[PDB]
């Protein structure tokens, strides 16, 4: 029926590898600018080799792994869309930093899309923006979208670009 941006819904909970654990996944914003009060949008590589800057997404932190889970329960979600990548504002200082094993979408309880298999390397600050263009199972209640941090946290700003679902109905 219509699209429906993630970050203009509320998560059951939202995880995500930050030190500090007080800080919370941000909606529209890169993790640490956003926690950090800054109007900073977020922003990726793009295949073409442009940066583009996205009006609405989420930001976070990989962990092991970073869960921002919603209730999709009654909303009739057929699509999930985004770009998926490491937000340019991490400071990639070496190898060591913005260094993320994968991402999944998780539709109640399976894997349903992995960066893995087409990014066997993980993702790093050189990766271009992944577009992801996901259906869902129908009748469908939670969805999580899952980073893995690998080794460590640093610099692993992980945004979901621009993340929206299609769906017929209202969320609860
Ligand atoms: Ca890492």
């Amino acid at each position: 029926s219509r699209d429906v941006y993630l970050s203009d819904l509320d998560w059951l909970n939202a995880t995500h590898g930050d030190d500090t654990k007080s800080k919370i996944v941000q909606k529209n914003h890169p993790f640490t600018p956003g926690n950090n009060n800054q109007s900073t949008k977020i922003s990726l590589k793009m295949e073409d080799g442009s940066i583009s800057e996205f009006e609405k997404g989420l930001g976070t932190i990989a962990g092991s792994p970073s869960t921002i889970t919603y209730d999709i329960s009654g909303a009739g979600v057929t699509k999930f869309f985004s770009y998926l990548g490491i937000d340019r504002s991490a400071n990639p200082i070496n190898e060591q930093y913005a260094k993320v094993d994968k991402i999944e979408v998780v539709v109640d309880g399976k894997v349903i899309y992995s960066t893995i298999n087409q990014f066997p390397n993980g993702l790093t600050y050189e990766t271009p923006a992944i577009k992801v263009d996901l259906n869902i199972p129908e009748n469908a209640k939670r969805l999580q979208l899952k980073s893995y941090a690998g080794e460590k946290t640093w610099g692993d700003e992980v945004v979901y670009a621009d993340a929206k679902f299609t769906a017929k109905g209202d969320f609860v």
